[PDB]
């Protein structure tokens, strides 16, 4: 067998079917003979591919392939590997090398130290010393995007490698199954379950982890049995927990002191699936108040050693939600009582709340949307109005990176072909990655685009007045034609200066065959 | 004084004053109270900062200065850092780090391992100790990057560092003075001299370094007293000759035996201020043929280490050129004929063949217009049909790396606001950066864009010939409309779908006050 | 507080109290005013600072803190460095960096990019943005090391921060409890159970992980109910099983035909707490036979992911082994009888076979003496002529790395004060770490050092055989006086020339109250 061929059978032999990818010609030994049950999901810049594949990963909740060219195609897709790596989303990057005998010559398309390229965005980056060993490095590759904690990696390969003779032992990498789904032991989780069902006011903090692990029903049980407020840890990529759940309490204020202040009076947190925290805002004073133990669980060694106060245990989140869930005792306090529903702001017939966006969005959208955000200034509107009673409703950009919602609207909804997905994008940020609505149209995959357009990059003026900085550069984005940049792309468009027109291109929207995009004039800051 | 206005001081004093950007809340602090004497160029998305501003770095033939946002905006600008590593721009790439006290916490926006995440495309990569020395850490960016061989380098900078006080020692750093203006020593350069007056049948080869230190009219005078003909190394990022002098010979392939069998017969080869050699193709036989040998006078010892045949003198190009061009010998062999006009090609009045857009171009262009490549599969017959008499004339992206042109163009319309920016770029490399449009809109700034729309990329399809490769995924690009692009970013357009409208449209694009896009309609490959 | 109080405070909440050191100067403000509940072990070179901590450290089964001087006490110990990534072993090791104001100039002392010079030998490295944050990276540094699997990290420190002021809310790091003590989830165990259980022939394999974890005593219970042969997995750094126990078989033969051949017949093949394989000589063949299946129980995602055969589980080892041992049936199969004692070989009146030194120490050594092996070419006759019948019994340089075991000697003498160490090093691995003999004799820590004085780099010889390798310089190290060595640095010495000198000296050794160091002078290969 040839490596090209023994490396297609290990892959489809891993549950991997799909490659997506921007071509180039270190990458055609690799494409040619494509196999006929693989598919291929072109994006025209790489930024779009990795975002694409980054939505199907967290959507689908297993690895997803990306194919790059060299050093050029892999760092064009180095933003949104930033994303990916905060989101520890499963993404195998492979990327095409020069033949072996001109790499040292340094020959056009040679990627240079290559697997120094991705670093620090990767859990594992390697170039194979052989053609035959490539099955084996593609087999590391996949393990380890797929071990908790799950994050990207990135193998680089000499287009000569594919058409060598692989080596005959090489099927015993076919079938390996390797499993992280591990729980702390038995004593020490009897202790654990003993500190919450001894608590007198337990708080629970949710984070992205749950909504991968789908653990997100196992942490309902447990905030009602211990009849206990939940929150979502800040800076949140994804949606961990049903919003209009008489225990949620909403999205956490990022800043030191604002959640220590919110956690005052409880004698036990308990954080699954965060960062201890995701911080975002300088806003100094204590990590918790007198009176306040907190205890994480997390995926990853790099939270638990980096949180600066409280417990940590290093375990699986599907695992670890499952058993706390099953095992601790009903307490007899009153549940929580659910929040209020958010007010109607008031709307004259012109430009747009972004309020008034989101609750007619809420009363318009199925109950199983799925919703994007990158509107970066109504993030805590978005929050408050939009209720996702199911998991993989939402998802953000997890480091901050813009240019992910878009293309990762697009493989959220490849992923979730029975989902209708809504991207919330602000007119800054949709340009990050505008060219992966192509896509969209040519897969005809039928993403809702919604561009808030209120001319400037609205959240950053915000961070402005937090610093009192004034006098800044570069924050207005006037003079951009979204229905034009649309039908460049192919995706139908519409447009909606008011409430009506907001209204009327929606429910066009949702009744149409293919992707659409709606511009909606939203007021200026 | 402030760190920020220590740090202005020091650019100012250093030559620069304009930073490229886009920006982000760990750059409004150095944004802030932005200097009267400085501009900020925006662009809507970091792969189109770089570019913009590479282009500006290699026509000023002087630093350009950029600011993108922590990781995510450094990462999604890594692609426009290939290409600047193979060109040796010289990019001076800062970005913002979150505050001090909340790095450890890996806080949102926090840059992780900052300084390893642009290796390996980078001469020089650090985030300072403390406040106090940023002033020093910018004077060894400016430095590092401005001396040869010139390229990108890379300084991350907390947040809370611009308010603090500088240390009153920084002002020595303000007025140094940095010089590697060198040539070799007066015995050897007297060896060299000595053998190239002895050689009975001498060849120059000259690379994009001879360009960057406007070191052409030294190599005409060398050629022209040599007798010798000229030839530009492969994959040439710039153009070093004028294209029409009677000692121009084109373009090499881009092959090994191809280039031995090129230089068969020429006694001595002096390669100028190029890699020694830029291949692509494998084409496997001797790097020369007996009879030859070849010295090679580089700005950069990797490229000296890394050459496999020759000898090799690591020096300034703009001091090695002008040395040779005024020591050699006046040969008494006859001066080389120049090479015969490039044949018309048959064209009727339906799509255009690319070979009419480049002769059309050449008709109608002004003398001094400038050049940009991002048309691959069209490379050879641009070299044939474009007189290209002055330096500064031509940029093709170093690395290979599409998404330089585009942006690049605008950069160089900006440093060369008299000299026409005609960028020649295929339907497929236009996406990549695609969003540049925008600021040459916004800036007014001139650039006239030609799209040669054949629907594929057609160079993989070259290519995928070359290796025999079938059933390859991904080659074709229908559906986009680019003037429904351009008018998204504010950019008038016009299409061209035969010769007739393709003469009709470069005259009003010629004759326009702002930046023009021209669709063309090319024959598919 | 100051940064020094702080971080000596979090230390001792941590479980540290031993600072194993070869100090310079910018290290001198962090061991000034030196706590008094501290102990501070002085080496007079790095890589012996680093094995005594090492030795210690695994040992202990507790994290060591080293304090080693910037770039250079660094770079003297990677060697040390590269044995403890392989073995796990979890060092905290620390260096001063210049002070902050003089980093940028490169003053004498700056360990210029820290946190790139100990890479890739570290789980993490790091140096902190500011005074203030130097307690929570020495918190994320001690979790970071602690934490499955465990490891070596590093930390670089300014040495202007100790007498800064500390944050306030550092008090937060001092209790923090963080546990990896995790095992496969409930369903996924009972699935392991039961083909353990339903297995007709299985074979268990234990590696160093096992007696790092204490594991030991379980997994005799698990042999026990099973049934089954135990091997230990090749190149082995520690001992996980009594050796004289009837399930025992021995060290596995390091190649990978030999290992599938061993294991031929066997159907399930349960490996614990080893890479698969380390492999060492090349002996290609079949990963394994047709019949035979493997499953591995790692700490370490990177040995799951590379392991080219098998299914894997990720957990912590001490849980996984006490749990299948509970939890397996007992089988009715006849327990695997006892391995022979191994034959004595015939021993003239002079020089000493290998054989006849470990049958002696065999029968004088006390049942709980502890083994390190740094004598290459004797590593199977040792392994077949000690009775380890204890946990902590045997430690090997895990990388091959020579330099380990003298130094070490000492450190795991340090921490089992009741049980004898010897250590059987040779004549030219004693070289490497020979310093490391004036720390025992200055803390009179009783380590007995045999030294195998054979005149040549035995095992080179071997392997040279294997290869068929001629003329190869360097082999032989003639004209080395060991116990003028061990009087150089104060320890007492004595020679064995033949055997009745040997029971002699070992007789003295055993009877003395500090360090011995005997040279035996063995037979040339
Ligand atoms: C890749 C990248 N570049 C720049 C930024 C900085 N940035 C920018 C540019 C924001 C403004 C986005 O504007 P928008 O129009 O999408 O939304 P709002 O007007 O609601 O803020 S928010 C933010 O952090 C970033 N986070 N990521
Ligand atoms: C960043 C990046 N991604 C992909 C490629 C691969 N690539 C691609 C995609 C080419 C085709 C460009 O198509 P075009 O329409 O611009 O021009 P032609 O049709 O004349 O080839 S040429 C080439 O090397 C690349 N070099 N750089
Ligand atoms: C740091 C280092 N340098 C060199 C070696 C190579 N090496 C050397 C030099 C060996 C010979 C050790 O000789 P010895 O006298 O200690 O024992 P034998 O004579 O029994 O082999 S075994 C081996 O791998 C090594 N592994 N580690
Ligand atoms: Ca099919
Ligand atoms: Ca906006
Ligand atoms: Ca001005
Ligand atoms: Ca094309
Ligand atoms: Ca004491
Ligand atoms: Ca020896
Ligand atoms: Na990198």
């Amino acid at each position: 067998a040839s490596v090209h061929g023994t490396t297609y059978e290990l892959l489809r032999r891993q549950g991997i079917d799909t490659v997506f990818g921007n071509p180039g010609s270190n990458e055609l030994p690799f494409l040619k003979d494509f196999p006929e049950d693989f598919r291929y999901i072109l994006a025209l810049q790489e930024a779009c591919v990795v975002g694409i594949a980054d939505g199907y990963a967290q959507a689908s909740r297993k690895p997803a392939f990306i194919n790059l060219h060299s050093a050029a195609g892999t760092g064009n897709a180095m933003g949104a590997l930033s994303n990916a790596w905060n989101s520890h989303s499963p993404l195998i990057v492979t990327a095409g090398q020069q033949t072996r005998a001109m790499i040292g010559v340094e020959a056009l398309l040679t990627n240079v130290d290559a697997a120094n390229l991705p670093r620090p965005l990767v859990k594992w980056s390697y170039e194979p010393a052989s053609a035959a060993e490539v099955p084996h490095a593609m087999s590391r590759a996949i393990h380890m995007a797929s071990m908790a904690p799950q994050g990207p990696v990135y193998l680089s390969v000499p287009y000569d490698d594919w058409d060598k003779d692989a080596d005959p032992q090489s099927h015993h990498l076919f079938d390996r199954h390797v499993s992280s789904s591990v729980r702390l032991n038995d004593q020490d989780l009897d202790i654990l379950v003993k500190a919450l069902n001894s608590a007198s006011n337990p708080a629970i903090v949710l984070g992205p982890d749950v909504d991968a692990a789908n653990a997100n029903a196992d942490c309902v049980m447990l905030a009602e049995r211990l009849k206990a407020p939940v929150w979502v840890a800040p800076s949140a990529p994804r949606c961990p927990f049903p919003t209009r759940h008489p225990c949620f309490r909403g999205l956490m204020p990022a800043g030191i002191a604002a959640i220590s202040q919110l956690l005052e009076g409880h004698d036990v947190v308990l954080v699954i699936g965060a960062p201890v925290f995701r911080y975002h805002q300088y806003d100094p004073g204590q990590y918790l108040k007198p009176g306040t133990r907190l205890i994480s669980v997390t995926c990853d060694p790099l939270e638990a050693a980096r949180a600066p106060m409280g417990d940590a245990i290093v375990a699986d989140i599907g695992a670890m939600a499952s058993a706390l869930a099953n095992l601790v005792e009903e307490s007899s306090r009153q549940l929580p009582t659910a929040a209020p529903e958010p007010a109607k702001v008031d709307q004259d017939a012109g430009r747009l709340h972004p309020e008034t966006v989101f609750d007619t969005l809420n009363d318009m959208a199925p109950e199983n949307a799925i919703y994007l955000n990158e509107s970066t200034s109504t993030t805590a509107q978005m929050w408050q109005r939009l209720n996702m009673r199911n998991p993989g409703s939402y998802y953000f950009c997890a480091a901050g990176g813009m240019g992910f919602a878009l293309p990762a609207a697009i493989g959220v909804q490849l992923a979730e072909p029975e989902r209708q997905v809504i991207a919330v994008i602000g007119d800054g940020s949709a340009n990050y990655s505008i060219s992966a609505l192509w896509t969209a149209a040519q897969y005809n995959i039928p993403t809702i685009f919604v561009i808030m357009n209120n001319g400037t990059y609205g959240a950053l003026r915000w961070f402005a007045g937090v610093l009192e900085a004034e006098n800044v550069p570069g924050l207005d984005v006037p003079g951009i034609d979204f229905r034009a940049l649309a039908k460049g792309y192919g995706v139908q468009a519409l447009k909606a200066d008011n409430l009506e027109q907001l209204k009327g291109s929606l429910q066009e929207a949702l009744s149409a065959k293919g992707p659409v995009l709606i511009e909606v004039s939203t007021v200026s800051p």
